[PDB]
């Protein structure tokens, strides 16, 4: 995650524990479940845009959702580029995890590029909830 501890913005690795428990959480409850969204969006909140690609990519199984998921944050990537307004920001592969590093990760842009991305997989999981209730 990316934290302040009175020192300024640190980047400091997840734990393994943090991982497996996600892990775990995805296998008995799905990715799309008032429970897992929930459990994803307390999780995320401190998260970069990269390590929230990471959980994502960690879950097992769940290729429907995943790829619906994939495809959703694609479309959502396509809208934010095709936005008229030079100089954007940030990137939406920036945004997504695709491009930048550990200086962007703790930068202002970087923190708050991993708000949105953490809005939009929220969004996502929501709207694939949507589609089966």
């Amino acid at each position: 995650p990316v934290v302040n501890r009175g020192q300024g913005w640190a980047y400091e690795p997840m734990s393994t524990r943090t991982v497996a428990a996600w892990i775990r959480q995805t296998g008995e409850k799905g990715l799309t479940s008032p429970e897992t969204i929930t459990y994803w969006g307390l999780i995320s909140q401190d998260l970069s845009s990269r390590e929230q690609v990471q959980l994502l990519e960690v879950v097992p199984g769940l290729q429907a959702d995943k790829d619906m998921l994939g495809a959703y944050l694609e479309e959502r990537a396509r809208e934010w580029d095709a936005q008229p307004q030079q100089p954007l920001p940030y990137t939406s592969a920036h945004i997504r995890g695709l491009t930048g590093d550990q200086a962007f990760a703790i930068s202002a842009q970087g923190r708050e590029a991993a708000q949105v991305f953490r809005a939009w997989i929220t969004q996502g999981l929501m709207n694939l909830a949507q589609l089966r209730a």
